[PDB]
């Protein structure tokens, strides 16, 4: 007679590929890159013959043989294809195989491929779109979000968006390398943690806690080997399979390695680090350069060199290469993209009508453009023109544009910038015909997070009623509310003047929009963004 059935032993069933260590702060000990997951299963055989071969089967195939030599068996076996799998024991004789019932098993990988869908109902003011107008609409998820400002990656209106970049993937270093990370209490502190035992120039996780250990929604399991943002993000790719995830290198404060890499030592390092990183988190789909910027006037006062236009270019083109191998060796497309200052002084530094044959958007950062760090000279800070008391005007959103064009990149290359915050001032005063940025200021706006800055989000929620003055300046195209018994002046981005900007990409022929923070948005701005560019009402 055939085997009796076996009963699969309880035990584990969940198994990872790409391991995390739970008890180590150091990148080089908390993750380990396997090229199969081991596995194991073990079983009893409470009634009839033991047969004389077990095998282990998933989803009906063989992963493992052996003879059956007792009531009792185990097997270890590798799986190397994340997933989950139908497995079962079965006990063979000459008269026939005998089956177990099935039981699940889990194997994790980095694509997500062992997760539901991460399908989470939109939230706050955002309406759906489908992305059909094919231009891109970004926006850059912060890291920190998590923790104050207690923004997930389930709370990103994933649907209205074809680009979600992820701020910011450190580069490693210590003294002289990072020391803009010196001025935010503990921060270089953790990255030297994160990079122990870790050479300089390489890649890393700023906060691991934040990106692969926090509990969030959906891993929430203690042994789901992917937690935090990028096991979310892993969730989110399985839920979205046509977003691309970039991770962002650099920002304000963890650029400074960048102007070292005219050293093709440090820049090999580093462009290696980079594929090692893609290939480790697999649903990232490229990377984004935001170099803060070449030339300096970033975060660090001493650091900025002639030399670093040219080590830009060399950059994104080494990075295209190692891309292009990357893409052939998976079948995958991926994208390199870079964030730009859009000060026509600080774009001609940079050749990027070179440069654009290695990119695929350049995300042009129309932001900023004026803040609290000046008190003197107040202006829009994120206007598309100049305004008429100030024609002018440098920075600009069309004249970042301009300067683009006129080097000879591509229209089609170039991603307009819109913020999700405003900046501002108190204390505005001594200003000529009711126009506030014809004064000047005592001090910042007090901030929603830190000083100068206000989400839009209470923008919206608290600074559109009581004293507050609005005005839309149609010249510039450009909101601002003003409290005049405090001088408090805020200069922001609303639904209307994203809507003249996604005019302007449509008439003008550029790649699109892109925002920074999302969590900041209450939903009109990415509404707007995905309005004004053409993208239908509804779902796909
Ligand atoms: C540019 C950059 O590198 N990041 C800055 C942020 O780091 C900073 O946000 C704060 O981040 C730290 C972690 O890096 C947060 O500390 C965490 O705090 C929670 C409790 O609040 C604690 O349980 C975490 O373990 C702890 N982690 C670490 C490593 O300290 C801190 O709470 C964040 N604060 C916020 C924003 O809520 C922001 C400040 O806005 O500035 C960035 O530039």
């Amino acid at each position: 007679a055939a085997p009796g059935k076996p009963t699969i032993a309880w035990g584990n069933t969940k198994f990872a590929i790409v391991e995390v260590d739970q008890a180590a702060t150091a990148y080089n000990n908390l993750v380990k890159v396997k090229n199969a997951a081991d596995v194991s299963v073990s079983w009893n055989l409470w009634n009839g013959d033991t047969g004389t071969t077990a095998k282990v089967l998933l989803n009906g195939k063989e992963a493992w043989s052996g003879p059956s030599t007792g009531s009792s068996g185990t097997a270890n076996f590798k799986v190397n294809k994340g997933g989950r799998y139908q497995m079962q024991v079965a006990l063979c004789n000459a008269d026939g195989c005998t089956a177990s019932d099935a039981t699940e098993i889990v194997v994790a990988d980095t694509d997500g491929s062992h997760l539901a869908p991460l399908k989470e109902p939109l939230l706050e003011k955002n309406k759906p779109y489908k992305q059909n107008s094919g231009k891109v609409v970004g926006s850059y998820f912060v890291e920190w979000g998590v923790y104050g400002r207690n923004f997930t990656v389930d709370k990103i209106p994933a649907q209205n968006l074809t680009h979600l970049l992820y701020g910011f993937i450190p580069i490693c270093g210590g003294n002289g390398i990072n020391d803009s990370l010196k001025e935010i209490e503990g921060s270089f502190q953790a990255l030297q943690r994160s990079c122990q035992g870790r050479e300089d120039f390489k890649v890393s996780i700023h906060d691991p806690f934040a990106a692969l250990q926090k509990a969030q929604k959906g891993v929430t399991a203690w042994d789901d080997p992917y937690k935090g943002n990028f096991g979310q993000l892993m969730a989110l790719k399985q839920a979205h399979p046509d977003l691309k995830i970039l991770p962002s290198i650099g920002g304000w404060t963890l650029s400074d390695p960048f102007f070292f890499m005219g050293d093709k030592v440090k820049r090999d390092r580093f462009v290696g680090s980079v594929k090692e990183f893609l290939q480790t988190w697999k649903f990232f789909d490229g990377v984004d350069i935001a170099w803060e910027f070449p030339g300096g006037k970033g975060a660090n006062p001493n650091l900025g060199s002639p030399q670093d236009g040219e080590t830009y270019v060399l950059l994104m083109k080494e990075l295209r290469a190692m891309l292009d191998q990357l893409s052939v060796e998976t079948g995958r497309k991926y994208e390199l993209t870079s964030a730009i200052s859009a000060g026509k002084d600080m774009i001609d530094k940079v050749a990027y009508n070179v440069a654009q044959n290695s990119m695929d958007h350049i995300f042009l950062m129309s932001y900023d453009f004026y803040g609290a760090a000046d008190l003197k000279n107040l202006g829009h800070q994120t206007a598309l023109n100049a305004p008429a008391w100030k024609p002018d005007t440098a920075y600009t959103t069309v004249n970042g544009v301009n300067a683009l064009l006129a080097q000879g990149v591509k229209p089609g290359k170039i991603v307009v910038g819109t913020a999700m915050y405003g900046r501002g001032w108190t204390g505005v005063n001594g200003y000529q015909n009711n126009i506030p940025f014809t004064g000047t200021a005592t001090g910042p706006v007090k901030g929603t997070w830190e000083n100068g800055i206000v989400d839009y989000r209470q923008i919206a929620g608290q600074f559109m009623s009581g004293e507050w003055q609005y005005t839309y300046d149609a010249t510039a195209e450009a909101p601002y509310v003003f409290k005049p018994s405090t001088g408090d002046l805020i200069t922001f981005d609303d639904a209307r003047s994203v809507q003249a900007k996604g005019k302007y990409v449509l008439d003008k022929q550029l790649g699109g929009l892109f925002s920074a923070m999302i969590d900041a948005d209450n939903g009109d701005i990415l509404n707007s963004m995905n309005a004004s560019l053409g993208n239908s009402a509804g779902v796909q």
